[PDB]
């Protein structure tokens, strides 16, 4: 009956050397060992170059490993792409898919992301499927249309018996202070009130499409989450974790977030 | 003595780190006994294996390459790999603008241009790939496509960094793939076509860069295997090969390396 949380750390392209990634990952695994995390899963997503060495270093700990992306085929002539099998080889248990940077900077479509989600489930990877609308989309009244389109098309044709492996992360891309992502629009403050609104909307969509299996899909908040605001956000009913950016780059920054999730479970 | 660079692009064909290390170790041993004074050999494993392969082949004659990278050192780029991560793994080369990146994953010349300049700033040797599709070739746009790729991918490169660049010409038009070449007859590539394109590329490089442009080696990036490598390497303006399937084993790659050595005496 206790609230479950997944705290995911997306290291993006911030940790460059394998030695540093392993050092941070080991320090985080050491820190969370003592925290009573029966109701809270914690993963980090290092860059591809460090996955294998990090997985070696944190094997047997409570810290889980994720890829930041993957291709939707197992092997072939895809220069620069990473196979789901390579994630598994490194010990990954999760994979982030459809992150707003993949969608909006690198042009990954819902159809491409849908293929990757289905592949991850086939491979036994737990996909963290990210969705979210830009400032122009929100200001022009398309928040609901965009999020529905992304759910419908990124999760097209998923076997219902595989749905329990899926986590959704909502990204309020409209709130990112980046004129590339949000060229011609005001950049508004991501409030907890907005976050609750969006998470309730996503829950209703998941219920409508999938019924009971849909109630069970955890929705991480993917806006900015740090020590100073994590308790307010994680206490919102339909927020069941966080996909964390800068605050996941050290155990010192991430520990208060994990502590808040544990307190609330 | 004619110089050659023989580059193995493993694409997404080798999934596990252990297999990547075993093949790389076998290849480093294979070439240790071959007199390769005028022939540089590199392999480009996938990102997950770079660090381990770099460890296994440190101090051998086998050089290491990345298949791609981003054009910033660090930042919020989920799924991207920094040039610093390539350097951390021991990479000396990086493949940039490979046809799969351009044509499947939509990398523009402006993006590839930033990657090339970044690679040079970092001291990496870029292998800049160019090439036209079957539609472009059939419409008579081969020269316009290659010139556009050369002008825009190489824009603003400092003349004194230019000796680090290798060009690889890809006859994408010959690739038996309807996604790349949807509405055109797919023709098999010939050495005579290869020579024509390589000579044209040489002319453009001398027109742009004078004597520095004569020195830029041009790899052939079409299908090169034991059975046809000697004929191709034998062509004046072909100074190596960017090798796909035949670089996945020492047995398949050694006769290409041996042909280049024979032609480099």
């Amino acid at each position: 009956m206790r609230k479950k949380f997944i705290i995911g750390g997306n290291w993006k392209m911030q940790i460059l050397n394998v030695e540093e990634a392993v050092s941070i990952a080991t320090e985080l695994a050491t820190t969370i060992s003592g925290i009573l995390t029966e109701t809270v899963d914690v993963f980090i997503a290092p860059s591809f170059n460090a996955l294998y060495s990090v997985g070696q270093a944190i094997k047997g700990t409570k810290l889980k490993l994720a890829g930041q992306n993957m291709y939707f085929r197992d092997k072939g002539a895809f220069t620069g792409e990473i196979s789901p099998d390579s994630l598994l080889d490194a010990g990954c248990e999760y994979v982030i898919l459809g992150h707003s940077e993949r969608r909006r900077i690198f042009g990954e479509s819902d159809a491409v992301i849908n293929q990757k989600v289905k592949k991850a489930l086939e491979k036994g990877l737990k996909p963290v499927l990210c969705i979210g609308e830009t400032a122009k989309e929100k200001e022009e009244g398309h928040t609901e249309t965009v999020l529905r389109t992304q759910i419908d098309e990124s999760m097209a044709d998923i076997p219902r018996e595989q749905l329990n492996l899926i986590t959704i992360a909502y990204e309020p891309v409209w709130a990112i202070n980046n004129k590339f992502l949000n060229p011609n629009s005001e950049i508004k403050t991501a409030t907890p009130e907005e976050a609750e609104k969006n998470h309730i909307f996503i829950r209703k969509l998941l219920i409508n499409k999938f019924g009971d299996e849909g109630k069970n899909i955890l929705i991480q908040y993917g806006g900015s989450m740090k020590a100073s605001n994590c308790e307010g956000l994680l206490n919102i009913g339909e927020i069941n974790g966080g996909l964390i950016g800068g605050a996941s780059l050290s155990a010192e920054k991430l520990k208060p977030i994990i502590e808040a999730a544990v307190k609330l479970g």
